[PDB]
């Protein structure tokens, strides 16, 4: 039995789901090859259809790029984004999409903890009818999330809201971490931080994100995509990271996230604590 | 004839470039903005190439550029500025004007209720808390913890040695996330490696303890000038030197803040700093 190859991209979460999906896999006797953290989305999308990784981490919303449909909106589905990203990948690749992780791993608004909990908002339909009855928001975001059409404009119609510029702080970089660090140490005055929802800083900076109840961005939930080729030789992995990815809600991979990003402990060590606290190791 | 200035990619080169802009158009120089154009080898061959004109350079990075990185020399700010304005001259005909006493280099960065607390200001303060049983736990990258250019480096000068239990190892050299650490106390954490004037410095509530003994080279900001385009323009330097002169450590880390973390445009920064000195108005 050949070593199934575990992957990751670069990112924080790749290294925490890479050895997630890699230390479940050696509990069962089921040998492997490490190639976590490979490379960015490109890199790691030709090495699986080449057969050098086996088994990785992939987003549902990311189909969307794969395959030539980028600003449908079955992806701002969650569902519907899991099985079109599970049965074109299956078709073109012959890969099959594992059960995904419930967290939305996309573009949203995060909000300090005091803001949130004093005002009871635990969604972006909250967020909206409370600024529009005059609350005290600032949010840190970028240029680009403030004026390209598909993020705030589109977040501002379709929950009822507009932020003057008073409320705004446009950052220059795309880079979310900025954005964080402005409203944990609320740079002027800022409460509110443009997000993606497992962003390692969110939890450890008191941060909470506000869910897209009407579903204006696209769904990235992450799940493991395993070549047919290495399932169906050893096929116990399909139902052995089942509960594994279930209970990876958008709070836990947060929390997973930030005790690597900013708690500095390796990924493997974190992987290992989620897995033996919820009995799957 | 508009004499082009340009600076690097980074935050504090859109700051100082920016500056460089503004003293020069106040004075009837009319110039070309190339500033934040990229990397350092980028701009090296921009004004080695006639370019560029005018951009800020770091004395320290002379080393770099005429393969003398490990010298001794570049630890003395006064022998780093003047090799590193000779070998230009001799080697580019590029003239290092008066440089800033800031010092952009590699340090430790306390919160300041420890610095407060325990009367810390130098890296010789610092070490003697250590030695005595202090209250610290440092947020660093593996090559500054490991490197003997770095921490064993300071541990030798400052006579001290943090525990393992003293330690925060993160993967990345990005500063921006052990900054993160120590302002959100992660792991407990109330030390920070950072770049002297780091923009999360100041809005973090962060205080860098200065490298006394000079055990990391010296990195001071300086604008540097073609002969042929200064001797068309020769008050540039006049211009610039008391400009440069009041851009101490403290004062470059809010300016950098300002534009990092709290959204404001690097030029209006500029011009705020111009004007409540002197400078413009
Ligand atoms: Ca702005
Ligand atoms: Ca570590």
């Amino acid at each position: 039995s050949n070593a199934v190859a575990v992957s990751s991209k670069i990112d924080t979460e790749g290294g925490v789901l890479g050895n997630i999906i890699l230390t479940v896999l050696n509990a069962n006797g089921i040998k492997t090859t490490d190639r976590i953290q490979l490379g960015a989305t490109p890199v790691v999308r030709k090495a699986i259809t080449a057969g050098e990784i086996d088994i990785y981490p992939e987003y549902t919303g990311n189909a969307a790029f794969f395959f030539n449909k980028a600003d449908d909106p079955l992806w701002k589905d969650p569902a519907k984004a899991y099985e079109t990203a599970k049965k074109l990948d299956y078709d073109a690749n012959k890969i099959v999409w594992l059960t995904p992780s419930p967290a939305n791993n996309t573009w949203g608004i995060a909000v300090r903890k005091d803001v949130a909990n004093e005002n009871k908002l635990a969604s972006l339909s909250d967020f909206g009818k409370y600024i529009a009855g005059g609350g005290k928001v600032v949010l840190a975001a970028s240029s680009e999330f403030v004026n390209s059409a598909a993020a705030l404009p589109a977040f501002q119609t379709a929950y009822g809201f507009t932020l003057k510029p008073d409320q705004l702080i446009t950052l220059s970089g795309g880079d979310t971490a900025a954005t964080i660090a402005a409203a944990a140490n609320q740079t002027n005055g800022a409460n509110a931080a443009m997000v993606y929802g497992t962003d390692g800083g969110i939890a450890p900076s008191g941060l909470v994100v506000l869910e897209d109840d009407k579903h204006v961005q696209p769904v990235y939930q992450p799940a493991p995509i395993i070549r047919e080729e290495v399932l169906k030789k050893d096929p116990k992995i399909e139902e052995l990271l089942k509960p594994v990815f279930e209970k990876l809600d958008l709070t836990t991979l947060q929390d997973l996230n930030g005790r690597v990003q900013l708690g500095g402990e390796p990924a493997k060590a974190v992987a290992e604590d989620f897995l033996k606290k919820n009995g799957f190791l």
